[PDB]
DNA sequence: AGTAATCCCCTTGGCGGTTAAAACGCGGGGGACAGCGCGTACGTGCGTTTAAGCGGTGCTAGAGCTTGCTACGACCAATTGAGCGGCCTCGGCACCGGGATTCTCCA
């Protein structure tokens, strides 16, 4: 759904269940409302956006 | 070593429908229940006798307790196969339909 249609603004996503898996490359912005103590997991989360096929500069 | 997210699983709850089971109406029948008469069978009282109960005497079986030990079960470590969990299939039992036999009830 999120990848299909640009009317959806925001994607709420838990850090561990949601950080690991598939591309989310029609986002452009990643907000850590809270940041994991293990920096790898925040890196995985950031790179669900910052990825091959990423549309725009990730902030 | 702790506490919280993640993920399996299994129980509870809701929605729809479909139809089979519960509820409702009504006539009548026959079974519940009150009433009657009799008669025989159980409670009562008496005289009879029978043996249960008590106080007393005698014996020995065997319940109850101690001693001594060795035969039998508790405990452990190594071995293995009998018994359990998972997968498969085919044949027994159900379920249906249809015609045959039985049973019931009013004539």
């Amino acid at each position: 759904d999120f990848q299909t249609r640009p009317e959806i603004f925001i994607f709420l996503l838990s850090t561990r269940a949601g950080g690991l898996g598939i591309n989310l490359t029609t986002a452009d912005t990643v907000i850590f409302y809270d940041s994991d103590w293990n920096p790898t997991i925040d890196s995985q989360a950031m790179d669900r956006a910052h990825r091959l096929g990423q549309t725009k500069q990730v902030t």
